């Protein structure tokens, strides 16, 4: 089975961010064997690091995961994880911005926002008045 | 041996006959089946109960297939997480009616958007007060 180390930014702008949680992640972790990376938000579920390191949790590949902080994982959905690694042989470890968590609101309402426009209902002004304050 | 589960929720109390609806046209589209299990709550709710006892035993190798009226049921988001975590199970999600519903999807933003402003907040973040507006504005 194998320790993973998990790290993820948001933006491609944010590369140096990331190997810097990596090194940290590697301070604290003498003892790993894999290291997993994405530049992306939580809510892509195509991220392929993550992918790739969820079937291997699901392949049993994997003894222990650990993620520089919380919501480097996923942004919704960490009860899901949590169950399906607790199955799976596995613990979730944890050592510890607005901007993400803005950034990530605003994604949604822009999804949510595809379905509105779609059922033609008159909430959909309204997201969009919203969504462009917040990027105000 | 395997199991065919017919999984239903709705949001609230208020729904609640149309809830034993729910049952009663799933059954009808699916001759057969072993379990039915149902969740009041919102799907956004990583703790309903019947959810988190499915999804355990999604993870013991006790399901067939689970089947549901719309996706919604299941989760808002991750509903991916679902389908790879079934594929490693031997489950399929079978899904009725493949749509979102509209008033279902406006009360999931509205959460999202309640949450969202408590640790904006909670951070004194400086843009918490166009998400509260938004709430507002979103409730009619």
């Amino acid at each position: 089975r194998k320790v993973i180390l998990y790290a993820r930014v948001s933006s491609s702008t944010q590369k140096d961010d990331l190997v810097n949680q990596v090194k940290y992640l590697e301070e604290q972790v003498k003892e790993y064997d894999q290291v997993i990376t994405d530049i992306g938000s939580g809510l892509n579920m195509k991220r392929k690091g993550f992918l790739k390191l969820l079937r291997m949790i699901l392949n049993n590949e994997v003894s222990r995961v650990v993620v520089a902080y919380p919501d480097r994982l996923v942004r919704f959905g960490f009860e899901i994880l949590e169950e399906v690694c607790k199955a799976h042989g596995c613990e979730i470890v944890v050592i510890n911005k607005e901007e993400e968590l803005v950034e990530d609101l605003v994604s949604i309402l822009v999804s949510f926002s595809g379905k509105l426009y779609g059922m033609r209902s008159h909430k959909y002004e309204k997201v969009k008045k919203c969504v462009e304050e917040l990027k105000n």
